[PDB]
């Protein structure tokens, strides 16, 4: 019941996460989280299931004050796309050219989306 995030790969093979908790609970809470982890939410659209984020780095003392490692993603822009999985959602970044991340790279993020929402609750 609390909000347990795992590493995953979409139906094609892709990185993705899994998030516990229903589409519009997460949804509604992914800005506060995001936040926490140096996105920012610049635009959303829940019916396209779309989030524009913009990421920067936190600093290592800020990594360590959320409680999680970098993650080894770049600094820039993605595109988030949320899907419903009635008890859980799905989280999957993607580029501006359409590309996931690597899967380590995702692997990493469960720390720090872990630490994000454990920050918020």
């Amino acid at each position: 019941t609390t909000m347990d995030v795992q590493s995953a790969a979409d139906d094609t093979g892709l990185p993705m996460l899994v998030v516990r908790g229903p589409f519009n609970v997460v949804w509604q809470r992914l800005p506060a989280a995001l936040e926490k982890v140096g996105m920012k939410v610049t635009d959303s659209t829940r019916s396209q299931g779309n989030m524009a984020v913009t990421y920067k780095p936190l600093s290592d003392s800020d990594w360590q004050e959320l409680g999680a490692s970098d993650p080894g993603l770049a600094s820039g822009d993605y595109k988030l796309q949320v899907g419903d999985l009635d008890n859980r959602s799905s989280l999957q970044f993607i580029d501006p050219k359409g590309h996931t991340l690597t899967q380590s790279q995702n692997d990493a993020l469960v720390a720090v989306f872990q630490a994000a929402f454990s920050k918020l609750e």
